[PDB]
């Protein structure tokens, strides 16, 4: 499993170039997205009934929110090198899936897509950065979660997204059923935190299928040290 | 669930099963041929850990001792695929060797001049940090019923495969010459494998170590039935530890 890892770091790739990543994590309750938190090397939480940003700080995280996302990644939607240049595109590639929309209600369908399009209230470094959206949350008429990671073609400017006009080239969705929320607000932090791991931020820009991926937090959960 | 098996545990009856606390040591040991050698104590927790360092002449200052994930799964893979002795009745350590080398199973895979290496090697001296009653002011230190769980671990060069145990003693018994401190053991953790794997082996080591400080794991140690609880116990360590990226 750091066999399949080497071999997706050194990949002749033009275009797919890594870059530096600021990454955002909205949450929502079904009401809009709220911003809750922001990555760059160090992590950023809102507080205090969103007055305020906490200081930075180095992120740790809950093992088992870890597993939580590999899971996630096993079984959840993952489309790469997907060319679509706004949110309603991605968001009906995503439940246009012949199996993920097998595993929703008509029902279903327009909830969710309503909410990935509500707008995104914020709190409101590098040159060439890239935004990675983390979007988790609760949808009350879901009974199934739902999980999607999308890495953009050409990174896109999708408008009002991230707080910062900055070209999105990752996404990842978690949406589920309520009383989960916090469950995800800890896998959103654990997807965030993992992209700013040098290495497995690599892996990420390069891969080229769900399998690659896996190699890339099996790999990280290898070479962590744990606090009892 | 994998806390099921968990709360079942941490409310059974039980006497004299009853949890104490814990002073650990770890010990290892290389046996390559030809060149003599014996067991030299490497590291100590009692909620905090000390490490021998500086090629055995100081110990370190106390600290809040952190694990490799890696070295965690081992130590799991360790107790699905070991020896699991609980409630041993031995007052010995060559009665101990013994029924951990009599294992219906652990002694087909072993060569006759395999068993003669290992037990040979389980019943070296043990070198303590003492510069050897003569003890210490750490010993001040240990809560008045603590027992002690012993962490052997090391290489042996006529090993292919690796030799674990994990055994818990029925009345717990003073071991003589084998824990710095005249600590009765409880406990014992036990991995032998081939040379090269003398590093790994010290954070598996570690890793046991410091698991049993966890207040909940040492509790499903004493009172485990059975393999499983023990991993039940595991999982559920696991599944609570936070990361450090």
């Amino acid at each position: 499993s750091q066999r399949v890892q080497f071999i997706l770091g050194t990949e002749e790739d033009e275009e797919h170039v890594p870059h530096e990543l600021f990454t955002e994590l909205d949450e929502i309750c079904m009401a809009e997205w709220k911003e809750t938190a922001r990555w760059l090397k160090f992590e950023e939480d809102v507080e205090d009934g969103g007055e305020r940003w906490s200081k930075p700080y180095v992120a740790t995280l809950s093992l088992h929110s870890l597993f939580e996302l590999r899971s996630c990644l096993i079984n959840g939607t993952v489309l790469l090198d997907m060319h679509a240049n706004s949110i309603e595109e991605i968001s009906d590639l995503i439940l246009d899936q012949q199996e993920l929309s097998s595993d929703l209600n008509d029902s279903m369908r327009v909830k969710v897509r309503e909410a990935l399009l509500k707008k995104h209230h914020h709190q409101n470094i590098p040159t060439g950065a890239e935004a990675s959206n983390v979007l988790v949350g609760e949808v009350d008429i879901l009974d199934r979660p739902i999980v999607a990671f999308v890495r953009l073609s050409p990174a896109v400017l999708l408008s009002g997204l991230t707080e910062v006009p900055i070209p999105t080239r990752f996404l990842f969705i978690l949406l589920g059923p309520v009383g989960k929320g916090q469950q995800y607000h800890e896998i959103g932090r654990s997807m965030a935190t993992i992209m700013t791991d040098e290495i497995f931020h690599d892996v990420a820009y390069k891969a080229k299928e769900r399998d690659d991926l896996l190699a890339g937090i099996d790999e990280f959960l290898d070479q962590v040290t744990v606090l009892p």
